[PDB]
This record gives C-alpha cells, structure tokens and sequence, in this order.
C-alpha cells in the first residue's frame, strides 16, 4: 500500500545504484582501505513523481524581530546601515500527495 | 525544450512554495529581524518523475587501498583489529532520462 515495491539486485538499474552508493561511500569516508559489499539484504523501489519549483525572489530585512505578530505586511527597514535587500534563487520539492515541501537549492548574493 | 514551464505567483501552489522558502530561509538565517518577499523576479515550476532506491546492504573492509586495481573482488580484512563490517542503508535518487544519480539518504551502523 504505497509504500517500495521490491527489485532484484540482478536488475540492470540497481546495480547501477548499488555501485554509485558504495561509490559514494567510499569517496566520502575516510579510511585508505576500500570497503565493497559482502551482501545487500535488501533492495526495494519507487517510482515517485513531484514538483520542482524555482523562485527567483528579492527579499527585504523588515522592522519587525522574528518574536513579533503580522510579519506578513510589516514595512521594511528604511535606516541606512540596517537595511538589506537580497536576491534569491530557491527550489522547491514538493510532493503532493504527501503535502511535504523541502528546500533543495538556496543562494542569497545580498545585494 | 525540456525546462521548467512559468507559473503564475498568483496559483496556489507556488504561493505555497514561496511561502515555504522565506520560511525556511527565516528559520536559518541568523538576523533578529524577520525578511520578508519584496517582489518575485521569475517562477517556473517542471514536474519530475525519477526513481528511489533504497537498498540494505552489508559492507566489508577489503585489504586493498584506495589508490590499487581489481577493487571490485579483492578480499576482506581477516586480521582482527582491521576487520570491519559496517550494515548501511543507502537512499538513491535516479533521474533516467538525464542518467543521474544522488545520494539521499546515507547511514552505516557499523557493527
């Protein structure tokens, strides 16, 4: 019920990921010895749609603190020095279904 | 051809999007004061069908170093001290049509 039907190790594109775990696994960890599989107990598979999202956004630095109401509409900061405005490019990873939201990508090049 | 399609801030979902971001952009950042949306530059949403795999697998510490050939088969440490099998559980996202692949997910218990 919804959840990871399961696949053959033998299957073409799991062996594919099976190397690029182990892969990965090595190129991060931080031994000289190179680690391989003994056995893989258990290899299962989803196919998964969501949407992305990409927003390209100014924000500005308000007057108000973050322990404060109406944060929505409340005006930005005018004094030279506080100020702030910034530009930034979000992605967004939404499943729908789930109605979950994560944050892949986030620059702000504040300018 | 193939990109991310322009959606209107005013639709509901990207409206949830944005919302989402400076959110979590408040939520990280380090500023007392609350940052909010000035304008929305640009947004363009693309659905993206990949899939997850999650595999459970039983790692062993070979006794070959990183920097030599045949990797693929060469054999486990038997001396005591350097013996190691770690059991990990690896999520990988793959992305077909761009033959792609990312990690995840990645933890290894080690015992």
């Amino acid at each position: 019920v919804g959840g990871p039907m399961d696949a053959s190790v033998e299957e073409e594109g799991v062996r594919r990921a099976l190397d690029f775990a182990v892969g990965e696994y090595n190129k991060a960890s931080n031994d000289m010895y190179h680690s391989r599989a003994l056995q893989v107990v258990r290899a299962r598979k989803q196919i998964d749609a969501g949407v992305n999202y990409f927003l390209d956004v100014e924000l500005g630095r308000t007057t108000c603190t973050k322990t404060q109401p109406n944060l929505d509409n409340c005006p930005f900061h005018d004094q030279p020095h506080l100020k702030r405005k910034a530009f930034c490019s979000f992605q967004i990873y939404a499943v729908p279904w789930q109605g979950t939201m994560t944050l892949s990508k986030s620059t702000c090049q504040d300018a």
